């Protein structure tokens, strides 16, 4: 997988979020609107995590139909706070058992916690630096593994941040710098991997592969060398509008540059998959664009559509299908059907 | 800028091209039915050569809009022939002036001709070796002084070929092993481009930059290591229409990675630009798919959905609106709008 923050110097204050799930089988995956007040378990243990919702999302799914393996790998909420879970990740998450004091967290909701609670980053992040809970995960039927993933996270302001598991400690990378994410390797080794590139340009080459080190290298190079809406003599000035829509297109290009193409495998290297979707998160309108690799269907959910208030505990999904194949084209808030929460995965 | 004509070995029998145009300003480009019999013009000069069309096509227009530099810039016809109009070439066309029987034919009308007349490339390349007409540019004034493209074409049965103009004589590349071209270098130059990257694995390393010998060279690895058929027994082999489709997303990522992001532009190569949009054939179905990369719209139409007969010498548009921004979703045909067939460019 690959996430990314654009930022426009020509139209500031309009942070766009993207990212790539990548994959080698369908993940199912479904868009799910959240409402306020949901009542929630953290499915571990005897002493799972509990809360209440806050605020509410719009998020994508994966397997969520599996008792044994639904999660919320992605979404915004309603105050422009994105979560992704980047998944073929090399975390080792803690040893510790799940107490009453400290009680577990399975990792199929930890993007759901923190969009169900927090505005930004910066308040994400204050909160997990407590260590409130234990990150858990489940013991599988065999054949292969599983996944390791880790949480990126992003603003309205356009602040980002990032949390995983090393060596069973919770570590956090939190800075408006921290514009591109991958998968792998760990973020410490990931802040020095774009250093060669920037030292020769990145007009004079770039590394064109899969490997997680080129997509974080490329995606690096064009999200800070591309400017859609620079002036040019001879040419009006554009309007807002036109030039978030150009910021728009210039996020939607950098993340499909960073996909790998559908089919590609090497055996080598496992933690390389086709990438299957990609979702844009637009935070100033809130509107939340999915887009299918495996399926014609790109479309989005404008959350300011949305009414959040409480439905005395259901939910909505909107039903993509088999292979995401289902389509729906323009605002699909409408498209939406009620639904009760699907169970997250764990113990 | 780029295109390609990939083949799965697992699914023989179903080709499908696929092509980016990249130019750094809107195209204004506008999709269009043209049925049997139109009675055409080559559109330069005294000796202009004519014809009336054979096939029907649907085909995707440049500036259709405007007397100087209306164009048909990609297509497919009834029978499965697709061409597409590679621009900033490096073509050096016929000083020669055109002779009634040798007459002239505009480059703006050059891949439309073709559609029009000719079923499959063998027939195409066998009538193009004869010379009947003189093809010819040049009519603005324009910023700076220079324009060029040539002509790649595809078949159902998976042939290619490609034609262009050097020091102002015709060379044609008629083979099918000849999948990928890109609109620089010459063809010649470009078969050798990718002897380096076969000796070292692609798996290895491959070049990652806009340039076109990088999108040349990543789109020829792709296409021949990339199989999204591959049994793996485990998962039901798949179906021909789950195998035809998953090709339809192999050839969709391949011109996604080679694709240039938006907005990304270098003073000392001009000839690299912003990929706009997309084309996809799939020559079975005789599908012909738009996408673009502007502004969120992919949709398809369905040949066999349309009827190609004569309309007394009118024919049929699509609207895509500014910036290719008019929203349409699935199979498109219905909202085709009768009109009056535009002027090719040229004198």
């Amino acid at each position: 997988c690959t996430r990314f923050v654009y930022l426009d110097p020509h139209n500031p204050d309009y942070p766009i979020t993207a990212r790539s799930m990548d994959w080698a089988d369908d993940t199912e995956t479904n868009l799910w609107i959240f409402p306020q007040e949901l009542k929630r378990s953290g499915g571990a243990g005897q002493y799972s995590l509990e809360w209440t919702s806050k605020y509410g999302s719009v998020i994508a799914s994966a397997f969520d139909g599996r008792k044994g393996m639904a999660s919320t790998t992605d979404g915004v909420n309603e105050k422009g706070l994105a979560a992704n879970v980047l998944w073929l990740a090399e975390s080792e998450y803690p040893k510790t058992k799940p107490t009453a004091k400290k009680p577990g967290l399975s990792v199929a909701a930890w993007a759901q916690y923190v969009l169900d609670n927090f505005a930004t980053v910066d308040e994400a992040v204050k909160s997990l630096q407590q260590e409130k809970f234990i990150l858990v995960t489940k013991q599988v039927e065999g054949q292969k593994r599983l996944a390791t993933l880790h949480l990126s996270l992003s603003d309205s302001s356009g602040d980002s941040a990032i949390i995983e598991y090393i060596d069973g400690k919770q570590v956090i990378h939190h800075s408006k710098n921290y514009q591109v994410m991958t998968n792998s390797p760990t973020f410490d080794q990931q802040l020095t991997l774009n250093a060669y590139w920037d030292q020769i340009g990145g007009n004079v080459m770039l590394p064109g592969t899969n490997r997680a080190a080129d997509r974080f290298v490329r995606a690096s190079f064009y999200v800070k060398n591309v400017n859609p809406n620079k002036l040019i003599p001879g040419v009006a000035e554009k309007g807002k509008i036109e030039k978030d829509k150009a910021d728009l297109a210039t996020a939607f290009s950098i993340i499909r540059n960073a996909s790998v193409p559908y089919g590609y495998s090497l055996p080598d290297m496992p933690n390389i998959a086709s990438t299957r979707w990609r979702t844009v998160v637009d935070h100033k309108s809130l509107q939340y664009f999915f887009e299918s690799a495996v399926s014609p269907n790109i479309f989005w959910v404008d959350l300011k559509k949305i009414n959040f208030a409480p439905r005395g505990g259901s939910a909505a999904k909107l039903d993509l299908g088999p292979n995401q194949s289902t389509i729906y084209s323009g605002q699909a808030s409408g498209h939406f059907k009620p639904a009760q929460p699907f169970e997250f995965a764990g113990l």
